[PDB]
RNA sequence: CGACUCUUAGCGGUGGAUCACUCGGCUCGUGCGUCGAUGAAGAACGCAGCUAGCUGCGAGAAUUAAUGUGAAUUGCAGGUUGAUCAUCGACACUUCGAACGCACUUGCGGCCCCGGGUUCCUCCCGGGGCUACGCCUGUCUGAGCGUCGCU
């Protein structure tokens, strides 16, 4: 071939992907942040229960 | 006289000594002599109907399963096919931490696979699995006017 740059470069080489004979975890970990687990309780305050009244929100 | 002061005694205060208790120490001896990338020691934050501390525990959070035992736990409520305790082999075990995608603000990513938008056509949202350094054996891809062999 024909070298025209005068520096030398590490030479680009082909890498492979993964490929596990065994998964390291026999299971994924269940998803402990749910939709239940999400709300705890709602508020029931004074100004709670006006927001609720007059801005249509809950807390 | 009366006040004040002094002494002694009774009683009452003040104080916490002495004595008697002791689920604590100290010392000696005996058997065993076991941590951790399958993530240790340590730290942080959370978990109880009423809970601050101590203790116990980890989003399954003063504990799940299993076995033994056999009618309680208790401060107040409430509710034998096994209450409570003990044992402990199944399961689970938040964030830091050797701490491991990069940094330490919990900020910013990359790749692969799923569920929402789509009805993959790409974004976006959620979920899951990987992404540290060194090193060993093997595999693949390479480099060298290094030593050569055929053209
Ligand atoms: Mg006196
Ligand atoms: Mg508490
Ligand atoms: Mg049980
Ligand atoms: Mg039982
Ligand atoms: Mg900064």
């Amino acid at each position: 071939k024909i070298r025209t740059s005068p520096t030398f470069r590490r030479p680009k080489t082909l890498r492979l992907r993964r490929q596990p004979k065994y998964p390291r975890k026999s299971a994924p970990r269940r998803n402990k942040l749910d939709h239940y687990a999400i709300i705890k309780f709602p508020l029931t305050t004074e100004s709670a229960m006006k927001k609720i009244e007059d801005n249509n929100t809950l807390v």
